[PDB]
Order: structure tokens, then sequence, then C-alpha cells
């Protein structure tokens, strides 16, 4: 009876020297993501919107124009909703999908509704547009190395439909793309013709972005089952920091800072965690102050910050799948 599935809690990551620091700071272009990535989905793209179409068809299409070999899924279902019965799609992007491990980031492409309110539309540039093109640039950056992956371990990509509540926030109206999905991984058997392992077993840690993008973030150690890869994500901040590869940065104000929240933050992660999925949820605690306002738009994110995320999250990524 293979112990493959206890491999996730033995991995570790094999930490890129300065060159290779340097080379992945100079290899992410912010300016390109902005253009190319976010703006075409800072869009309202509530669930069953002609604007949750076109941001899926987005994010599929700049996901096929890569060159790693990306399996994209489209994960379909119907849910019950306040508003009756409803169809929601997740996006699924997987490099080796018979690999018994991945490395799973992920993030919700969905956008809270909001009836038109004095001519604004809500967007969630925070919320979650800038995680899905922070997902989608590091896709892109690190795409010579990720096509190398053509330790049984890969990546994979899930954009959730329906993490808002289409009300306020309850235990039935949130999570829609997350607890279907986390279900029917949690019954898929993995690897094909496994007897007893599932999909949630080859999880080997979710990292879970949301509502990054606005000013000076900080990310609370939520788990202690994946606090050893918080500590990697400070290591990481810290020498990109201490090499000059960061903008408008200072440790002081750093954004992995040595603190938990014992509170719970109820989010996409939720249905995996409950099934004892890894979890490290990169969402901040305070939430930007524009959060869930007409005002969690392009104009009031923080390029650098941003900027900076990617190169601490594409580090991260390489130093796990040893790339
Ligand atoms: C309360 C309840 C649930 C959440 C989850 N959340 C995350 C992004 N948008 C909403 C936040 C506050
Ligand atoms: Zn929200």
């Amino acid at each position: 009876a293979s112990a493959w599935p206890e491999e996730k809690n033995y991995h570790q990551p094999a930490i890129l020297n300065s060159s290779a620091l340097r080379q992945i700071a100079e290899g992410t272009s912010i300016s390109e993501m902005w253009q190319n990535d976010l703006q075409p989905l800072l869009i309202e793209r509530y669930p069953g919107s002609p604007g949750s179409y076109a941001a899926r068809q987005h994010i599929m299409q700049r996901i096929q124009r890569l060159q790693a070999d990306w399996v994209l899924e489209i994960d379909t279902f119907l849910s019950q909703t306040p508003y009756g019965y409803r169809s929601f799609s997740n996006i699924i992007s997987t490099l080796n999908p018979t690999a018994k491990r991945h490395l799973v980031l992920a993030c919700h492409y969905d956008s809270k509704y909001f009836s038109h309110w004095n001519n604004r539309v809500f967007v969630g540039a925070t919320d979650s547009a800038v995680p899905c093109a922070m997902m989608l640039e590091l896709a892109r950056a690190l795409d010579k190395k990720l096509l190398s992956l053509k330790p049984d371990l890969s990546l994979q990509l899930i954009f959730f439909d329906g993490e808002e509540a289409f009300l306020h926030w309850s235990p039935q109206d949130s999570l829609y793309g997350s607890r279907h999905l986390a279900a029917k991984m949690a019954s898929t058997p993995h690897p094909p013709g496994a007897r007893g392992t599932s999909q949630l077993h080859g999880m080997d840690l979710l990292v879970l972005l949301d509502l990054i993008g606005a000013p000076n973030p900080t990310f609370p150690n939520f788990f202690p089952n994946s606090a050893r890869w918080f500590e990697r994500l400070q290591a990481i901040e810290h020498e990109l920091h201490e090499l000059g590869l960061l903008k408008d940065h200072s440790l002081e104000g750093r954004y992995f800072q040595n603190y938990s929240y014992g509170g719970v933050i109820q989010d996409d992660h939720i249905p995996f965690l409950r099934r004892g999925v890894p979890v490290l949820h990169l969402i901040p605690s305070p939430f930007p102050e524009v959060w869930h306002t007409m005002d969690d738009n392009e104009e009031n994110l923080d390029e650098s910050t941003i900027d900076n995320l990617n190169k601490i999250l594409q580090v991260f990524v390489l130093e796990y799948l040893h790339l």
C-alpha cells in the first residue's frame, strides 16, 4: 500500500541562488501582465453573465498560447442559488494530468453581483482579477521552465467560479465552484486506476490567492500544517529584498510577517481544508479598504506591490517544483 500521499510531508524546496533570483525578477513583466492579462478581466463577470463567459475565454486563450503542455478543462455544473438553479464553470489548467502530485495555485474568477449603481459597475480588481492575472503572468513568465516538465510532481491552476454569494454570504450562498470541485476531486481516483487514493490526496498544497492588489498587504500565517511554506515565502521576500530586486519595498513593511490568525476566513480553500488538503491562504488581513465597494478598481491597485508579489510567487513555485 504505497505511501506516496505522504511525500508532501517531507518535500523540500530546491532553493534558487542569487543569479537565479535575479533571472526570475527580470523575467516577469508587470506592464505586460497589466495590459494583456489583467485589463481584459476588469469587467463585470458574475456567474452566468456575458462577462463570465468572456473572462473564461480570456483565461483559456492566454493559457493556450503558451508552450508548456497545459491541459484545460471546464468543470460545468448546476447549483441551487437564492435565484434558483444556475450553471457555473470552474476552469482547471493542469500540467501532467497523470502525475500523482500537483502543487496547486488558485483564485476565483467570478466578480460579486451588484446591480449597476450610479453608472458604476463592480469589477472586483483585487477580488480577484489581480490574482487571476498573477496566475496567468506566472504561467507566461515561467513557460520555458514549465515546458521542461513535459519527483512525480507538477503544477495545476484552478480558477473557481461562484466564490461570491449572490446575496450576502451565507453557507449555501457562496463557494459554489469550490464546494463542487472539492467534492468532485475527493471522489475521483488518482492516479487513473487507483484503488484508494483520490485527486485530493494528490494535492500537495493549495495556494489560494485572494484580495491582492492594494497597498501594504499583510498576510497571516494561518495554518500549522503549511507554516513551513509560509516561512519560505518570508525567506524569498527577504532575499529578493536584500538583492535589491523588489520595488518600493521595506522589511518593516514586508508582506509576510511573523503573525498568525486564529480566526476562520471563509473562502475557496474551505471545502479543501475540511477534507484535509494543506492550504497556504494568501489573503491579507485586514482586507483592502475598497473591499466589496465600487472603488475596488484599477485606479486603486498598487502596481509595484503586485510586481513584487509576482516575483515572490514565481520563485516559490520554481523552488517547490525544483525548476
Ligand atoms: C466574509 C465572508 C466571506 C469572505 C470571503 N471573501 C473573499 C473575497 N470576497 C469575499 C469575506 C468576508
Ligand atoms: Zn469578494
